[PDB]
């Protein structure tokens, strides 16, 4: 999901 929407996971 986009790396947790931007969390980078
Ligand atoms: C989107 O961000 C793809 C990621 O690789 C997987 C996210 C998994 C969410 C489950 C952990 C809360």
């Amino acid at each position: 999901l986009x790396x947790x929407l931007x969390l980078x996971i």
